[PDB]
């Protein structure tokens, strides 16, 4: 396999070790974004031409799911060569491009990186089922009968029957957690951990800023346990940690685990240390609490998760995104005992609707622009570093029947144009069909349409970015919520500390106010704390009242929010 | 007809500023007993295709034809739908200015499910297309081919048939048919807005309009926020000391009204109608 | 113990058509997707009651019989073609009630059904499956092919070979290996079993109690597995066909018996069963290659690759009847039929760029021929007038597309567009619910292309192909006379004759997108008067010197040969 030094890195940012904290990520599809090729599939280069809109929009950090050459059985979590970038993509040199673009606007790119298992194309698993007393034969878990690790649950259980198949060539079962055609590595061997850690170090060399370690539950194998989150898998991990601190100080690992809170805190590692493992971690269940507490118009839901939280450490930080769903297993993360809405969410009618498929923002809120502003409006104020989805920006839909992850996965609709402006292709090359209903469609939504009128959901999904960004609070502060006698509205406070002296949008405290109700509610919150302080509302800097020792009166419209800067009274 | 009202709450609406609104309801005469003022929301004469103004008694005279939006429909009638640009948020708070000051409301046809217009058909014909019933052939307006239809429907991606109708808004309850409809309902049910009086209670910021309808039975208090972003007003309604709010949409009860002046917060373009209840 | 099922006596039987045993060479196919048609209970999802209401519009375009693809209960693993329950109409189309309302309401306006069943494998979900693997040593135990290793029958090809790792996979409760030629969840039902033969024909003799009319028997070829052979077309596998086709013409007289055998003519003329009885095996089996050729045939403004099939089918029994349809690919593999040795075009298909954009899909007429109205018509006219018995696919009467990003199969499966209406008329339901979107583009959506909009002018495609059945049905010679390619000078025109012993009708066809030129010998007819079918006008006699024929790009002609007087 190829080498870094055959391809020339990329600019390196200047070394930060905290950027991730306050950025704001941007999931966006290679494929999916613009294509520059004529070919119908969106690649590195188009992608590479859109940057200036990017960086428009105001987010810091991109995330692009798998891209490496693969046979796509599995939407590319099947990856098949590591070190080579999917054909109709480009070339490992498109991607340095993109690389040096991105960094020279100061935009970072991280990646989805499948650690459990490749794909039975990988030339390890051929050399490993051909040769099997060769190098690469116990590179994979092999057996002779299926009896091995039986207290593991198949992940599909509608799909496969068995963890274990029967390869005809090697004439043995191999192990894999996932599909019969990705078979899973065998960490057991030095010698794949090795391989491993080369693979991130490759990318890390050519200047990537970061990975997303995908299906890292599953590394480990042992006997008597359901092979998931065992001792072992988070020692690997501190290794890459390691790797990641000793030779590329300022990069970032986050860590795909689709579980409870109470179980992902143990991969940001030990707390004595500040943290040894993972820089981020997802808080899965953040979006369907949220979801439910809309529903029924009380903000219970959100606060009991979030006082379910247990604290992470000082490198660590939570990462928050708006879907129900994880997009490897397409399993919303529940616990029977942990999870008190857990039977609730069955008996919802509009939670029902969508199990087990991917939807965007605007088809899972019913086009309702007011909620779509609400929900924006808690992601971005909520204490971890959030992500947004490409296209939500502009209220795009989706297209179920496509399949439960490729709903998501249509072309950016850039204009009203043919092919929605994405591809100078005939119709039937495109990779996936543009959205053409009455309502989400590309004659109707797109970017060209929306960058004109101030009040368009662009516009205003691309100000509240800018106002996050001009107060910390939001990123890194402190979260105290405010309760108050009103059920229906949740109200709290971000704060940080005056490092050595300072009065500005820096050294803040900023109060937000949401009303998950869809009828006008009022609230009395109590901020006695701040007395004498002036509220400045954040969108038009208008100043409000003082704040006094009486209960404070907000009067909040259906699904509506506030977000208040407050200010010192003046010496 | 009062006709210059419309005219004068679009300015309001652009200026951010409450006054081209108060200054011809102060600069309104009265009238007899038997009267009643007749409004809505259009900027010309369906008649003359004018839009009246005095250029003495008028002091927006020359502002208008400065402004470029205003420019822009000199002498053509157009909906309220495009006479906003699309924005709901604004037609909610125009429709809830029509109801709630003094004077019978009239609105025209189609302005309920927020249909547009078609302004090449001509000057006075651009508001009169079919009414746009169901997103099936012709709109759901005739049985006829479409060559036949006195006007045609609404085509574009905006105001168009396939996705501006009745029947497709009948089923969500925030749909704007449904919401118009029940503004309606709730408008009705006080008597006050019909033909009770009108006291402009004024406030701090220039930017929301706040006033009182009151029948010798409620007293109804209507706040309106005219800017486009969030805005807090001190209102002085210590006269209903002890009164209790209840906004009308939701029946909620807000705090009571004391001696210290009344804080509400509306987001852009928003407003509230509260019936003012009396203590037990 | 032992697999329940019920009975065909606790359900009403339909109403049954006078008996005919030739019906099938006459009549014209329509096939539709119960799932597809129309949605009457608002679920978005099409159902055989709707269907049934819609029964009024098949009448009138004028087909004779319905093919169904398989509505049995179904986990849909695989479109439906995976059976869980023989005796059980999928939930979501309705009961076996159902079905019989639709037979009864079919058969009072003359309309015919048959449809798809799948003989060689039933879902792994199946209840016989279910009792084979859990009880071994029951009475289910060999129902299915089980063994001890993945060694046997090495000779048998992977028909999915890039889903399918092996024909043998490893069952964990049974802790055996069972042999299936398709997916894994499909298992090949054992044959060898002399229960499972019986079981299989109660299943037939259920629906034919019923009242069906026939079946389209799938997956046929793959029944027997037997060593040292590539496990396709045993003769124990013609041999129970015989069976079926005993059972049918001593119990049910008048029905029929497709088979669905995807491969070259010489082959599938075996299924037809012994030619010195007449037949015995089935009486109709599919003309695959007909539609690759004639499709190559227009793009090479070349009359021969449709001559060279032609001439290379063998003949078939009296009873028996070709089947012919305008698509590419077997729906139950999606594989173009061909032989690398008596295919002369083998390698010519993956070079030319149409054919090779399509490879492993589905696509519909007029998507396939780039929505050219005249081609459409051409394609059309060649079906109706070629031999053997045609079969439409529901749709493509009004010139309706695909959506192909929906998978290979589905592609052709979206609802049928009835108005321009909301979901094109197909549902009530909102547009989430709907099962597969209808088609939305510029060019083929229900917005411009819909049965509503069509019925209205007679020159719409709909009302087109309407008359085109209608002139086919008033001439026998397209459905059971004689053949004879009449050949010409030019070659890029396919002329040919039809007979009767009562017309002769005369077909000309022109493959070259410009006009051209034919002189024909037609001295056997000379003094008859061709008259053309179409608009009843009579041309010049036929006399001893070449008749001379013009036809513009892509046109044709039907003539009726009518005697001098
Ligand atoms: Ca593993
Ligand atoms: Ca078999």
């Amino acid at each position: 396999h190829p080498n870094a030094e055959d391809f020339g890195h990329a600019r390196t940012l200047p070394t930060d070790t905290n950027w991730f904290k306050h950025a704001v990520f941007y999931e966006v599809l290679v494929r999916a974004f613009y294509d520059s090729n004529a070919d119908g599939i969106g690649d590195l280069r188009g992608l590479t031409e859109k940057l200036d809109y990017i960086k428009w929009l105001g987010v810091d950090c991109l995330w692009l799911p798998p891209f490496y050459d693969s046979p796509l059985r599995d939407g590319g979590y099947d990856i098949r060569d590591f070190y080579k970038v999917l054909p109709e993509f480009g070339t490992v040199d498109d991607f340095v491009t993109l690389l040096d673009a991105a960094h020279r606007r100061g935009i970072r790119i991280i990646t989805d990186l499948v650690m459990n298992h490749t794909s039975d194309q990988h030339e390890w698993f051929q050399e490993s089922r051909h040769n099997p007393d060769g190098p690469y034969g116990d590179f994979y878990v092999w057996s002779d009968t299926s009896d091995r690790y039986p207290d593991a649950r198949i992940i599909f259980v509608d799909t496969e029957e068995s963890n274990w198949t029967f390869d005809p060539v090697r004439r043995q079962f191999y192990w894999h957690r996932f599909f019969s055609h990705q078979p899973d590595l065998n960490y057991d061997n030095p010698a794949v951990q090795e391989a491993m850690l080369d693979v991130l170090r490759f990318w890390l060399d050519l200047g990537i800023d970061g990975f997303r370690l995908d299906a890292v539950p599953y590394l480990f194998e042992r006997e008597g346990t359901n092979c998931e989150n065992l001792p072992e898998t988070h020692a690997f991990l501190k290794r890459c940690r390691k790797a990641i601190d000793d030779e590329y100080p300022g990069r970032v690992l986050l860590a795909e685990a689709n579980q409870w809170p109470a179980d992902v805190v143990a991969y940001f590692g030990d707390p004595d240390t500040g943290g040894d493992e993972c820089h981020m971690a997802f808080h899965f269940p953040l979006m369907p609490r949220i979801f439910m507490a809309v529903r029924r118009e009380s903000r219970f839901p959100i606060s009991e998760i979030l006082a379910q939280t247990p604290p992470i450490p000082d490198t660590a930080q939570w990462g928050i995104f708006l879907r129900n769903h994880d997009e490897l297993t397409l399993e919303m993360v529940t616990d029977e005992e942990r999870d008190y809405m857990y039977a609730e969410y069955a008996k919802d009618p509009r939670m029902k609707a969508n199990v087990g498929i991917r939807r965007r923002l605007a088809p899972l809120l019913e086009n309702d622009r007011n909620q779509i502003e609400l929900f924006t409006a808690l992601l971005l104020s909520l204490p971890g570093s959030p992500v947004l989805y490409y296209g939500d920006e502009i209220g795009m839909g989706d297209i179920i029947w496509l399949g439960d992850r490729d709903s998501v996965r249509t072309p950016m609709q850039w204009t009203p144009d043919r092919n929605a402006g994405f591809s100078k292709a005939t119709p039937g090359r495109l990779y996936l069909p543009p959205n053409q209903d009455a309502v989400y469609g590309y004659h109707s939504v797109n970017v060209e349409a929306q960058l004109d009128s101030s009040s368009s959901l662009l516009n205003w999904t691309r100000n509240m970015l800018a106002v996050r960004s001009r107060h910390d609070a939001f990123a890194v502060g402190t979260f105290r919520e405010l309760g108050g006698s009103n059920p229906s509205v949740l109200a709290y406070i971000r704060e940080v500390t005056r490092q050595q002296g300072d009065g500005g949008a820096k050294t803040d405290a900023v109060l937000c106010v949401n009303n998950l109700s869809r009828f006008p509610q009022p609230i009395e919150l109590n901020l006695q704390q701040w007395a004498g302080y002036i509220p400045v509302e954040m969108t038009g800097y208008v100043e409000f009242p003082s704040i006094g020792q009486l209960p404070y009166l907000l009067t909040l419209p259906g699904h509506g929010f506030y977000w208040f800067q407050l200010r010192e009274p003046d010496p």
